[PDB]
């Protein structure tokens, strides 16, 4: 049951989005240190951490982009190119590719995925 | 007079990068509430906030990319298309376009700009 170095989607704020990152260390009491893709390293409780290296397909997510700001869409495909992972988020009936860090889950979506994928 | 609604590059961690965002509110004691482009809204001290809506040209920055991870480069141009702003970061003698959220300043790089652009 090694959970070190596994990419996970976890929230680091009491009321915030579930941002993507990777587990850098497994501390006691189920509190894992996560280095997030944006460079912020901090400790997060297992409940707040979702063990989803590939974002599940056909899962509602929040896509962050300069255009449309914080849109809501559904994953409709994955594409790993030269290590870079992209998710095909369908917003308003239109599929667009978003980087791993450009896709984060809302509180409701994170809670929905916690039941199945939750540390 | 007011700094609210002005894009700024500020750090929200004691030892962290200067992430881009926008001032959502001006609170007392020079402590401004910033909504960052990643959706994290929190209060930041004026020292940690850099007033640079367009990232300064010919300024050393840290480009975050899936490939090359946290590379370092220098801005060599800007391009705003349909609101989306891209910076031409020159890494290893090669100019590559990065989104606004894809470019963040390091501790030393951000400090170097504090003397000029610092709240």
């Amino acid at each position: 049951n090694s959970f070190v170095g596994l990419r996970v989607v976890a929230k680091w704020s009491s009321n915030g989005y579930f941002y993507s990152g990777k587990i850098t260390r497994d501390v006691g009491a189920g509190k894992y240190k996560l280095l997030f893709d944006d460079g912020y390293e901090c400790d997060v409780l297992g409940k707040d951490i979702l063990l989803c290296d590939p974002i599940p397909l056909d899962t509602e997510v929040t896509a962050l982009s300069c255009d449309e700001y914080f849109s809501a869409g559904v994953v409709k495909g994955h594409r790993k190119e030269s290590g870079c992972l992209y998710y095909s988020i369908e917003k308003e009936g239109q599929r667009k590719w978003y980087k791993r860090m450009a896709v984060i889950l809302s509180l409701e979506q994170g809670n929905r995925l916690r039941e199945q994928y939750g540390l």
